[PDB]
């Protein structure tokens, strides 16, 4: 139990694989992501503001959100997760997650991270079916101003902006951030020199079948396909890769 | 725990940013509001009136349900709110609801706020769900005279009208108030200006941009996309808030 | 706790507003309750006579029930009534209702009023959702002879009439009694005037708008629109009536 | 609690206004039940048998099966009733109805009625809802035959033959008998003439507008009309006769 | 409580008129069972085989297997019946079918006949409503080997094939025997003659009418047929048979 | 209870007969599997690695799932089987599949296979049905990378890959291997021999009906198929084996 009105997070299980820079749109949601933090504390009209990461899976959402929680330096940081709920009922969930807002209220300047939302409301698209309760008690939270004078920044994270909205979510959250797939050759470059796996010349064999072209693929889901492609014999990695990659 | 028969509500959590007239509407609730307040103080025949002000999300329902509340002077003013139920079973929200009218009986002159029916109510449109076991609790009480002699002004609010027809809720209120966005460019500057947020000039480009033309935006909103336009720099914050009103 | 089979109403509660004369339904209604009560009492072959008061919302089947069952004279009259099983259970309603039975049914003549069937059951056309439980012990109580020889009238009361029918519920009662809004300007003019609170020259400014013309409008509904229209200057209290009758 | 493996009903309370025979399809009914249960008692192929006596509501299908159960003169006869589970949940109607078939196994020949079966299973067209622990529990009843050598005559009731069919119980019951509604003027006279009721100047005005021609109504709700009219001035109770039978 | 690894049934209840071989498909059943019976004791590679005794209903499947599991000589042999799970929830019914094949791994060799698997997983077509948790438990149950070395022949029974294959139970069972409903008039002269119930001069009638023809009924319903043929005077039973067998 | 994050599982009751090479994809399967387990022995990146093992159903996707986790050579090796979840509810489920996965954590190479997805979740197609909280518990330790430096390769095995589709599980495996029927009559014919149980003679006549010919069996099902087969008369074994393989 950390002290009061405080919290520190483990930045590094959100984070494993660092936030590298393979396009503008990663420094623009870290920009926005700092206004955000900006306004939440420095204005007095909007103590409570909430912004929801969205883009497709594997995107980069839940480290992006946990990086601009780490750099709003407040008192107060927690990441309420699915991973800590496991097995967990509508009122267990909604107990943890308001024990949470509870503390965080504690502080003059907090930050919530409400991860993957889909996964929280216990969401699946057959029926659908999914807890309502929670849903409730996200929609309250979402708009309950911490006590007079203290500030609270909301991010949440999901890879279903469409059912948050059937669900009336995003009428709750203050605005919202596109978190974007690797969407250009030049752009899935970047992203391999920065990670620095493949040698010259098979990023250059690589370039020629994607520089120029357009590519669509989540900066998570891109690592998990490089780690496929390294174990086969030297002379079959850029093979393997674009195959995964094509398909 | 408040004196017998009596409850002195904390009106600045649900005014915080308080009540501006921006447009001819707001004094059109505030007086009509006063009208009911007149009426159950006054009437033998009708000790029991209930009104439902109803609009667009974030156009200020709640602040002013609350001044409503808090301009009738009456010795016992209780706002029964969703994020005081967060979690709660339908048996859990409908004895806690039951309690604030029970009070509310032992005065001879009570106001009640029912805030955020479909929040109350735990309503979602995918199926849709809710707690019948509140809509049939809410139904009765709305219905229900306090003890001979005392009265009771209910006053709830809604952003989905539409919905509590559909559940027969209309048919229990004895009027509704329409509270609406704030509609043409003159409300919108009005507002800007008894908010007093930007420069004549910055007014001015956006006169010249709103002045004459219609709008939809809530008050609440509206305070959130201004102090996002002020987290730019001084020759941006107006190409902001135009670009923020625009989408 | 009442004497053993015995139970006296608080009919004020349930007539608060009188009875007014305002058209021949009224009598009619009355008087067809009265005929139910005079067959409970004198036969032998139907001691058990079930009868539902129906019609539009706010049309006064309430206080018409409240009405017949007092003028029943019965040692054992007793009203069901939702806004005393608020947040009940399945369970908690039928062991309420069937409790209410079960001291009737030591009583050699007693009447049990039944009212708003459609919130005793929970009732919302969404979905639609209803106390399945509750409908079936209604079903079963509406066919129970009391103990031989003892009598029952049971009036039930509802504003659904159609919900009840799909219910099956028609066939448990053994007739119905219509229960009518005003709907003749003749009928309104005649309510105001036994009512007694506009002036003949106010009167006859609604007459010249209402007479010999057709309207459809519950006593009950009447009665707030007249306490509406007095709370606006002399000058403009039939301006406003007939605005609200109007819209 | 009777001696072991005996039962006496209290035939009064499901017979209560007797038993007449007012068309061919009574006597029809009795002798179908007097064979079946000969069968029943004389049989070692076919130890268990029942019956489902069926037709539209109102018709008398309770009294009849009483009387075929009280003719069968057997040691255990039990009618399961829905007025005696009042408010139970699936589980309590189970063991309720499983201890009568319990007790009913401990003589050498027994009756079970297993009375309305829609209520039974807490049945509502709307949904259609019904509890299916109790229709498991019924459909497997009544096909368990009695400990070896014993004999058990299962008689159920209901107005709804078709929603019985549709779950699959009509296969479980050995035969069915129906109890059709009074359908010809003939028979109407006759039910009039056994019942008593009116005076001959009065039945042959009833006569001169039904012989001949075609009715429709079960002899428990022509006992309801009958009574209704004679609250009536002499001079009208025919005319109010006719009225409630055509209508 | 019988020894250790063992189970004697009694096959009386089960098989309470004999199996009497009214044609070539009788036959057929009981080779085909004796053949898996064989299979399972002797073979290493298939040590669990499970067969679906399915057809209409009243074909005699439950006898069959029955008497197919008594056949088999084995140790333990047991039948999961629902007439020893009336009333019982999804839970207790898992937990006592779950303890015979606990009891049944103890054994060397053990047969389970699973018996009327719809009545056992609570299915109605109304909805259709069923017991997921106890079809779960049955679909693993059907493919879990007993402990190396241990034989397991499992006998499911069910006269709703179509039902099982939509729920994926048709995978699960190793092969399936089709039990017939008596289809000439042959076989259905054949079944009256070792049943011994009419004269030759009945028989002969008869025979008359449906020799060299086609019928369709059940061995079980047959003999309900022919005891309820048996009540009538001697000089109508042939007449109430064909009326019988022809509706 | 095993040591301290170890675990041995008994194989024998996975792969009891043994994996034999009957065609090419059965070494694209083992062989896909290896380099799955490199990946995650080596690996830094993509410490947790998962893989779905899918493809009809009884074409040994459990044996083949088995196998590879045993030839990972890995500390801690579990089998999440739902034949030891026997009516097990939801939470029971959770907390047995959470208990393993905890275990898991606790070495520094763990592998755990997630058996029979749709068992493992309740499914059925009628409706359909499964459970929720189950399935929301999977997504998420599908996901859950073990503590820091620690390893974990999850196998899971279905015969419903598009089930699983439509519940968003695949976007949570890292990859799928395809586990294919026999589909040649060559694959058929190695299998036979690769089995030996029938004569060249009678392997003979079969391949003239199978080989260069096209089939669509799982090994699983040809398995019973074949000792169905081996009951018959010598004469008439290939005749049924044929016929078998024929419907
Ligand atoms: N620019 C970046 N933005 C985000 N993640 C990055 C970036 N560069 C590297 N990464 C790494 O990629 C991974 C991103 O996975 P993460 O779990 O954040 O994705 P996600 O979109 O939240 O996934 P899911 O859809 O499964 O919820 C992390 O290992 C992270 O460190
Ligand atoms: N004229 C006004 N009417 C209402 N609110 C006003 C007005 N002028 C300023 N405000 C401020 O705007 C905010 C209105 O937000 P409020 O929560 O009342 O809106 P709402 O419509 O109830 O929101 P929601 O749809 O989320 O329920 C408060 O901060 C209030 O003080
Ligand atoms: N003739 C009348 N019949 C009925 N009520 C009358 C009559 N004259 C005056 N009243 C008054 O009108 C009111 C009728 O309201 P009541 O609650 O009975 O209506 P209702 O139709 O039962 O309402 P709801 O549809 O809400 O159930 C009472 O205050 C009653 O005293
Ligand atoms: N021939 C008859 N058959 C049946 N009931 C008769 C007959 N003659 C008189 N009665 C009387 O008519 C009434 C029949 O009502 P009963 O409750 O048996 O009808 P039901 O069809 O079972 O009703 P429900 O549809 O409500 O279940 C009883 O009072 C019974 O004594
Ligand atoms: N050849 C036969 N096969 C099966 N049953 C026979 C045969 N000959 C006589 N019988 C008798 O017919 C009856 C068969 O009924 P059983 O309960 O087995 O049928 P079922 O098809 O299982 O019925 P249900 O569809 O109700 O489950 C038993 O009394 C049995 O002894
Ligand atoms: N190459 C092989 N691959 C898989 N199983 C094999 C192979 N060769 C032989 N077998 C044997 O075939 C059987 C395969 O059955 P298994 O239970 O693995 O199948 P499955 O596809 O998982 O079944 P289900 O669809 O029922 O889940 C085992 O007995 C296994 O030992
Ligand atoms: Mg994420
Ligand atoms: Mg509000
Ligand atoms: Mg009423
Ligand atoms: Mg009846
Ligand atoms: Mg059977
Ligand atoms: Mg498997």
């Amino acid at each position: 139990k950390p002290a009061f009105g405080t919290n520190q997070e483990d930045y590094a299980s959100y984070i494993m694989n660092g936030i590298i820079k393979w396009g503008d749109p990663v420094t623009r949601v870290l920009d926005d992501g700092e206004l955000l933090v900006q306004q939440t504390k420095n204005s007095d009209r909007t103590p409570l503001v909430s912004v929801l990461l969205e883009g497709p899976p594997h995107s980069g959402k839940t480290a992006l959100a946990a990086k601009i929680a780490e750099e709003s330096n407040f008192p107060f940081i927690k990441i309420c997760s699915p991973d800590k709920m496991i097995g967990f009922s509508e009122t267990a969930k909604c107990q943890a997650m308001k024990k949470i807002f509870d503390d965080a209220y504690k502080s003059q300047l907090s930050c919530v991270v409400v991860d993957d939302i889909e996964r929280l409301l216990d969401y699946v698209p057959i029926g659908p079916r999914f807890s309502n309760l929670v849903l409730q008690a996200l929609l309250v939270l979402l708009k309950k101003a911490p006590p007079q004078g203290r500030k609270l920044l909301i991010i949440g994270t999901t890879s279903r902006k469409d059912v948050l909205q059937e669900m009336e979510m995003l009428n709750a959250f203050s605005t919202t951030i596109h978190v974007p797939n690797i969407a250009t050759g030049e752009q899935l470059l970047e992203a391999l020199e920065l990670l620095g796996n493949f040698k010259d010349k098979e990023r250059t064999t690589i370039a020629q079948q994607v520089k120029g072209k357009k590519v669509w693929i989540g900066i998570k889901k891109l690592l998990m396909l490089i780690e496929m492609s390294l174990q086969m014999d030297p002379e079959y990695r850029v093979r393997k890769f674009l195959a995964l990659l094509r398909e």
